[PDB]
C-alpha cells in the first residue's frame, strides 16, 4: 500500500529445522561437522516454477529421491525469468519448502542461479537466463541473508554456465570474472561464513584451466564442473583419452580444492530431447562414474523431470531412463 | 501518443519568483551575496509523495515552520520508489510548488536523492530507496536543468546515506565513492555552477574522515553529517567524550569545508517509532546544538511530519514531541 | 506461454535473395566483391514504428528511392524507443521486409541504431533515444545473428549521435568511447566478419579529429560524419573556409578511412521545422556536394520523410522540398 510500511525482510527460523550437520571446506575435501569426508551425490530437479505450475512442487518429490534413488542432495537450478515471474518474496517461499523438506530427510540442497551467459556484459545464450549484475547481486543478498546458519543449504552456486558462445556475447576475460566472483563472495562472507561458495570456468563452466595460474583468493570455496559427454571429443574414444582430456580441463582442480559437478548425464542420439552436448551411446555413464570417483568428486545429474532432457525419469511415476537407471543404481550402492 | 512528438524540458520560470539572495560557499562557511555568514537552519518534512497521499502537502505546512519554529531552510527526501511512483514530471511539478512556497516566505530547500545503500553496486538497505547509477545521474541531470538560477534552491544532496551494511552490500571503497561523487558534481556543475553540492561519508552518512586524506577533488561543495545519538558510543557519557568522538568521524571537517548535519535527532527510548540509532534520553539534544553552535554547523531536523520517526511534531495541528519542542526553542532563539 | 519453450532465434533466409554484391572495405575506400569501388549514396528514411503508425511502411517507399531518386542505399534509423514499443521480434521482422525489398531493388541498408547521447554514463538528448550498454549490445547481438550473410545489409552504424551536451551528461573521453566502440565491434566480428561497423565521433558525431592520435583499432570499419550546415562557423561564408573547417573536424578522415556523411542536409531558416544545425539560406548543397565528391565521401541525406525535418519530400506523393530537389539532381546525375 504506501511503500514507506513494506516490512524490512525476515529470516528463515532455524529453530523449525531438526539437527543436521555442517558442510564445510577443507583442503580438497568437504568435510562434514564429525569430520568425515562428505560428497555431495544427487540430482537436479527442475525450476520451482516450472514444477508449481504443474503441481509437482511437493514433499513427495524430495521424499521419491531420498528414499529410493540414494541421494544425499538436490541441487534447484533457479532461472532468473522465474524468479522474476513468481517474485522474490513468492520463490523464497518456496524455497523455504524445499529447506524443510530436505532437513527432515536429512539431504541438502545446492542453490544455483541458474544464468547461461557472460554476466559482465549482461548478454546470455536465452532470456530465461537474462538477468545483470544488479539482479544477481540481489539475489545472493537475500538468499545469503534468508538462509543464515541454515545447515540444510549447503552450497552457492553463483552462476551456473559461464559463457560468450565463442565471444558473440562479450570478451571472455578471466581477470574480469575472477573478480566479480570474488565480489559476489565477499558480499555472501559478509552475510554468512558457513555457506559454500561454488565458482564455474568459461565453455559453459567446462574449462576450470584458468584457475591453475589464477584461482579466486578466497578460502572455503569449491569449483563447479559440467562434464557432459560431448565436451571432450578424443579421436580415439576410450577412458585414457577421456580420462586425460578432462583432467586437462576441470579434473585437475580436485588435487587442490574440491569439486561438484553440478551437471552431467546423457542421452541416446535417437532419444528424448536430444542436442549437444548431451548425446551419448551409454559408454560416457561407467566412464564418468570411474572417474569422479576416482578424483573424489561430487556430483548431481541432471536432471530428475521426464519433460527437461536428458531426462532421469519418464513420468511422475519415476518410471527410470536409460540414465536414469544407471545413476540410480550407482547412488544406492555408494550411499551403502 | 507518437513518442517523437513528446516534448523537450522546460525550465523553472525565475520570473516568477521574489528576490532572494544566492547561498555561496567561501572557505569553510556558507555565505549569502551581500557576503554575510549564513547557516542553514531547518527541518526535514517527509517524501512529497508521503504528503500527498493524505492532502498534507500544502504551503500552509511551509507557512507553520517559517513562521512559528524558525527555520530558513526545509530538507526534501526525494525518495527513488516515489520519484518513480509519481514519474518525473509529476514530481517536478511538485518541488516547483515547494520553490514558489519556500521563496514567497524567504527560506531554501535542500533536495535530497534520499537512498540509503551503496550506489556502485546499486544494492540498497530497502527496496524503497532503490535506484541505479542511470537513475541517480538522470535525477540529478533533471533538477539541475530545471532550477537553473534559482536561489531558493541552495543545495544538492547527491545520495543520502552511504553505507554498504556491514559489506554485505558489496566492499566499502572510498576511491570508488569519492570518483562517483566527482562524476555526479561534473555533471551538474556542466548545467549550474551556482548550486551547492553536498557530499556524504560512510556508516551512513556519519563518517567524513577519509576526507582527511582523499577530499572530494572539486571546489565549492560541502559535507553532510548525520550525527544520530547512537552513532557515538562513550563508555561514560558526558560533552568532553561525545565530542572527542564527533571530532574524529565528522566535526573535524567543519574546520575546512562547510557542513550540513541534514539528519538528526532522538525520541525515548519507549516513544513512539523508537529504533537504533535515534533512541536517548533528551541529554543528546543540548549537546548537539552545543556542538554545532561551537562549529558554525549546519543543520536540519529529522523529522517535521508526525508518522515518520523520530517525530517533531505528534499531529498535524504540529503539538510538538519532545525532540520538536527542544528545536523550535532553539531555532527560534538562532533567528534572533 | 511456459517459458523454458521460448523458441531461440533463427537467421534471415538468404536463399530468399537474389544475387548481391557484399560490400567491403579497402584502405580508404569501399569496394564491391568485383572489385569496384562503390559510393553510398542515398537518403534516410522515418523509423519504422513511425512508417507503420500511418500505414507508409511499404515497399513502394524503396521502389520510388530506387526507380526515381537515384538512390542505391537507404539508412534506417531505430529509435531505441520504438525499438521497446514493436518489441525486438516484430521489429526484426519489419526490417526483414526492408532486406527484401532493397534486395529486389538491388540497393543496400545501413542499420543504425539512433540514439543521442553519451552511452558510457547512459544518459541522452531525450527519451525517445533513451538505451543502456545492455540493450545496445543486445541490439547488435541480435542483429549480427539475424542478418550473418547478407549482402544488403551493408553497414552498422553503432550509435547515430555521441555528444555529451556541453558535459551535462557526463565527462566526454575518448579512450572510454573507443574501447566501448571496440567492445561492441567484437561482438559483431564474432558473429559476422563480412559487415562494416561505422563509428562516430562526440559533438553530435561531428568531430572525428580523437582519431588522428587514437583510431579504433579494428580492421574493416568506416566512419560517420554529420556535417550540418551550421557545425562549421566561419566568419566568412566561402568554399575555402567551410572546407579547411570540415578537413579538421571530420574531412581529414577519408584520406584514411571511408567516411559515410550518414546525416547531412538543410531546410531554409523560415522554412518547415527549422532548427540549429540544419538552417541554411542553400548555398551549403553544392558547398557540401563539392566536398564529398572531391574526397570520395558516401552520404544519406537526412530525411526522405514528409513529417521528419529537414524534409526531402512535402508529401506521400514525393514532391520534392527545396533539399529535396537538389539531391535528387544530384543522385540521379551521380547514378549515370
Ligand atoms: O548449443 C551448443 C553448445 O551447447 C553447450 O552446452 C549447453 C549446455 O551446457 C546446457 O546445459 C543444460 C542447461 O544448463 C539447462 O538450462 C538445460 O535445461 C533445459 C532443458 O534441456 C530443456 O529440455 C527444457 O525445456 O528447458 C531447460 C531450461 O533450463 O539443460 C541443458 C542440458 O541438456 O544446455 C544448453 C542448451 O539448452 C547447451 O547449449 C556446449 O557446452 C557447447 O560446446 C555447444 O557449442
Ligand atoms: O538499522 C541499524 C543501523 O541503523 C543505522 O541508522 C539508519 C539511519 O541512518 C536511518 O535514518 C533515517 C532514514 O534515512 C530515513 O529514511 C528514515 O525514515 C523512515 C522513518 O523512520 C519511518 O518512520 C517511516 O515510516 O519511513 C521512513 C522512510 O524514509 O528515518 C531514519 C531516522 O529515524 O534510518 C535507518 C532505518 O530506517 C537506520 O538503519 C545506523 O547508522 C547503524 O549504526 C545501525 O547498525
Ligand atoms: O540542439 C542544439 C544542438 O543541436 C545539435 O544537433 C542535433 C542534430 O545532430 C540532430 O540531428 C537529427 C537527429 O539525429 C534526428 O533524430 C532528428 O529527427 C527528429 C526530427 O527532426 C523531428 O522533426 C521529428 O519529429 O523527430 C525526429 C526524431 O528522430 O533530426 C535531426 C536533424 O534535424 O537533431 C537534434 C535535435 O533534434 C540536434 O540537437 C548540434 O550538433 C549542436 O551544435 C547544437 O548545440
Ligand atoms: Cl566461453
Ligand atoms: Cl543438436
Ligand atoms: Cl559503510
Ligand atoms: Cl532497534
Ligand atoms: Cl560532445
Ligand atoms: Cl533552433
Ligand atoms: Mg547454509
Ligand atoms: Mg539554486
Ligand atoms: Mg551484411
Amino acid at each position: 500500500n504506501d511503500w514507506w510500511d513494506i516490512p524490512y525482510p525476515s529470516q528463515f527460523d532455524v529453530k523449525s529445522l531438526k539437527t543436521q550437520s555442517f558442510i564445510s571446506v577443507k583442503g580438497n575435501k568437504f568435510i562434514d561437522d564429525k569430520g568425515k569426508t562428505f560428497t555431495f551425490r544427487g540430482v537436479n530437479i527442475a525450476d520451482t516454477g516450472k514444477l508449481l505450475s504443474r503441481n509437482q512442487w511437493q514433499k513427495s518429490l524430495f521424499e521419491e529421491l531420498a528414499n529410493n534413488w540414494g541421494v544425499n542432495t538436490i541441487r534447484l537450478p533457479i532461472h532468473p525469468v522465474s524468479w522474476r515471474k513468481l517474485g522474490p518474496d513468492v520463490y523464497l517461499g518456496h524455497i523455504d519448502e524445499a529447506v524443510r523438506w530436505a532437513n527432515d530427510l536429512g539431504i541438502y540442497l545446492i542453490l544455483d542461479w541458474h544464468s547461461i551467459g557472460y554476466l559482465p556484459t549482461e548478454q546470455y545464450q536465452h532470456p530465461m537466463y537474462d538477468t545483470t549484475i544488479k539482479e544477481t547481486r540481489d539475489f545472493w543478498r537475500r538468499i545469503t541473508f534468508r538462509y543464515q546458519n541454515v545447515p540444510t543449504v549447503a552450497v552457492y552456486e553463483l552462476f551456473n554456465e559461464p559463457t560468450t558462445m565463442g565471444n558473440t556475447l562479450g570478451e571472455r576475460n578471466w581477470a574480469e570474472w575472477k573478480t566479480l566472483n570474488e565480489s559476489l563472495i565477499d558480499m555472501i562472507y559478509a552475510s554468512d561464513k558457513t555457506v559454500i561458495p561454488l565458482v564455474a570456468g568459461f565453455n559453459w563452466a567446462y574449462d576450470l584451466s584458468p584457475i591453475k595460474k589464477a584461482p579466486i583468493e578466497r578460502e572455503g570455496i569449491a569449483y563447479a564442473a559440467h562434464p557432459y559427454p560431448q565436451k571432450a571429443k578424443p579421436e580415439v574414444k576410450n577412458d585414457k583419452n577421456f580420462f586425460k582430456l578432462w583432467d586437462e580441463k576441470w579434473g585437475f582442480a580436485a588435487d587442490t580444492y574440491p569439486v561438484i559437478a553440478t551437471q552431467l548425464g546423457w542421452v541416446q542420439p535417437d532419444g528424448y530431447g536430444a542436442h549437444i552436448p548431451v548425446k551419448d551411446d551409454g559408454s560416457y555413464g561407467p566412464r564418468i562414474v570411474k572417474y569422479m570417483q576416482k578424483k573424489g568428486v561430487s556430483y548431481t545429474v541432471w536432471v530428475f523431470d521426464p519433460d527437461w532432457s536428458p531426462t532421469m525419469i519418464n513420468d511422475w511415476d519415476f518410471t527410470p531412463s536409460e540414465q536414469g537407471a544407471f545413476f540410480k543404481q550407482v547412488m544406492l550402492e555408494a550411499k551403502k
